[PDB]
Order: C-alpha cells, then sequence, then structure tokens
C-alpha cells in the first residue's frame, strides 16, 4: 500500500492563494505516478472552522466530486490531512480559464458560445444526477484541459481572495436572483446561470450589472432582461427562457434536466455522442496558443 505525503510532492509554482490556502501546480515524486503533474490544493483546517457555512455540505460535496468519472467535471484524485491541513490532488489544467478566452476575443462569435455552453451543459446534466449544484457559472469558475475542452473546476469552499456566509464573496453577476435573496434553492439556478455565462459570451457582460453592488443586486431581482437586436433568434429565445425570476419555469428546471436545454434550437448542430468523447475540435487549443 501507498503511503501518500506532502514530501510525496514536489513543488513548481503557486496557482493560486487565498485565506483559506494556496494551490501548487506539483510533481508526483514516488509511486505509481512517479512524474505526473498535478495541482495540489493545501487548506489551512484551522481556517475552515473559522469562516464556514456548513462543513458536513462543502465536505458531501467533496465526497460526491472525488467519485466523478466525466470528460467535463475536473478529476479530483486523492484527498488527505495531514498536520493541519486538507491536501486535495486534482488534474493539472493547462489550458486556462474560461475568462481569459473571453478578455481576449471581447465577444464569442455563436458558434464558439455554442460549443463551450454545449459542453458545460452536459457536465451540469451529470452533476445533477449526482446531486451537487454548481452555482456559479462565472468564466473564471470554467478551465479548458489542453486541448481546450471544458472542465468545471470550483465545488466546496468558497476560493475568494476578498471575502464578504460566503455567498457574496466574488462577483454575484451569474448567480441566481434566489440565492442572493437566501430564499431557496434547487438545480435550477445552474441554467439561470448558464443564461448569464451565455449572455456574457455573446454581449460583452453579464445581463444584470449595477455601478455598483446594491444596484447589482436589485437589477438581478427585477430580471428585466434586454434582449440585444444583433444575436440570433435562437440566441435570444434561450437566453429568455434560462434567465427567468420564476426558477421552477426555466428551461431545464423540469424533470428532463439538462435534456430540456440541450434539446433547444440554439444547440441544432451539437452531436452529443461526438461531444461527449471530445471529438468536436475546440475554438480555441491552448497547446497551440
Ligand atoms: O483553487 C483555486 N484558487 C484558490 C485561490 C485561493 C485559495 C484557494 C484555496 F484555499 F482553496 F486553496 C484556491 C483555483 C482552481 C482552479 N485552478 C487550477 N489550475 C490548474 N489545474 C487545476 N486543476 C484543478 N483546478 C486547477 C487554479 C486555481
Ligand atoms: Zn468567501
Amino acid at each position: 500500500p501507498e503511503k501518500i505525503r506532502p514530501e510525496c510532492f514536489e513543488l513548481l509554482r503557486v496557482l493560486g492563494k487565498g485565506g483559506y490556502g494556496k494551490v501548487f501546480q506539483v510533481r508526483k515524486v514516488t509511486g505509481a505516478n512517479t512524474g505526473k503533474i498535478f495541482a495540489m490544493k493545501v487548506l489551512k483546517k484551522a481556517m475552515i472552522v473559522r469562516n464556514a457555512k456548513d462543513t458536513a455540505h462543502t465536505k458531501a460535496e467533496r465526497n460526491i466530486l472525488e467519485e466523478v468519472k466525466h470528460p467535463f467535471i475536473v478529476d479530483l484524485i486523492y484527498a488527505f490531512q495531514t498536520g493541519g491541513k486538507l491536501y486535495l490532488i486534482l488534474e493539472y489544467l493547462s489550458g486556462g480559464e474560461l475568462f481569459m478566452q473571453l478578455e481576449r476575443e471581447g465577444i464569442f462569435m455563436e458558434d464558439t458560445a455554442c460549443f463551450y455552453l454545449a459542453e458545460i451543459s452536459m457536465a451540469l446534466g451529470h452533476l445533477h444526477q449526482k446531486g451537487i449544484i454548481y452555482r456559479d457559472l462565472k468564466p473564471e469558475n470554467i478551465m479548458l484541459n489542453h486541448q481546450g475542452h471544458v472542465k468545471l473546476t470550483d465545488f466546496g469552499l468558497c476560493k475568494e481572495s476578498i471575502h464578504d456566509t460566503h455567498t457574496f464573496c466574488g462577483t454575484i453577476e451569474y448567480m441566481a436572483p434566489e440565492i442572493l435573496m437566501r430564499s431557496g434553492h434547487n438545480r435550477a439556478v445552474d441554467w439561470w446561470s448558464l443564461g448569464a455565462l451565455m449572455y456574457d459570451m455573446l454581449t460583452g457582460a453579464p445581463p444584470f450589472t449595477g455601478e455598483n453592488r446594491k444596484k447589482t443586486i436589485d437589477k438581478i431581482l427585477k430580471c428585466k432582461l434586454n434582449l440585444p437586436p444583433y444575436l440570433t433568434q435562437e440566441a435570444r429565445d434561450l437566453l429568455k427562457k434560462l434567465l427567468k425570476r420564476n426558477a421552477a419555469s426555466r428551461l431545464g428546471a423540469g424533470p428532463g434536466d439538462a435534456g430540456e436545454v440541450q434539446a433547444h434550437p440554439f444547440f441544432r448542430h451539437i452531436n452529443w455522442e461526438e461531444l461527449l468523447a471530445r471529438k468536436v475540435e475546440p475554438p480555441f487549443k491552448p497547446l497551440l496558443q
């Protein structure tokens, strides 16, 4: 049996740092996967007990996450606790954030947006089946692997550096009204957020923005959707079906879940079997760019 220790990993570079802890790119230097590169998160258990909402919740989420096998969800490989720290060993993802692609491109062609949103919808469908709600599809929460395919990566504890309960840490621009109102929610919040992300991809900004936090929340709650005249009929129709205040009435909120969204005419050109098999050419290939 292999004894996993922090000493099994050499540190290569820092990928992130915050109040809860720190993320490293690492190389495993002993055991079966000697030489393989991973992402290693190191969380301060002392900090976790302090800043929290429900550790049982986030623990259960990571418990499920560890067992998930899906091409568009991050692989949480090992998890162990020694010292006063929690170590999470994940697959290393070299393609950067979807945020970075949007920053570069300004806005996406509809075919580009369609590709990413399609892969994301399959990840969401799988998550819901396994009992996970993603909550927040801000483009920083979606990474790309070396090929340019989506990996959902933001689970469990709040990874923000500047905090605020952790609902309002970081941008709330992609989160459903009922999360912000703390009025109770379910997987329908994910289809809202997919819509907010789609809107950002196609127009350059999330749907509801304010000069400050208070005004932004007010706009999200009012949910007065402004549909740009320059987007296709299919894009506008999907957006109006996702970005609805009535959570129950969102496309995807019914019993078919992701199947409802995937059937929409906006995705008419997607071959879902090829997409899942990652046989569809991504719009952007990190290794080549
Ligand atoms: O966790 C992160 N940031 C962060 C920021 C502050 C604090 C903390 C914490 F306390 F949790 F440790 C974490 C990001 C997660 C996604 N990232 C990955 N980068 C590369 N391979 C990856 N494989 C899986 N994820 C990635 C980049 C960083
Ligand atoms: Zn926080």
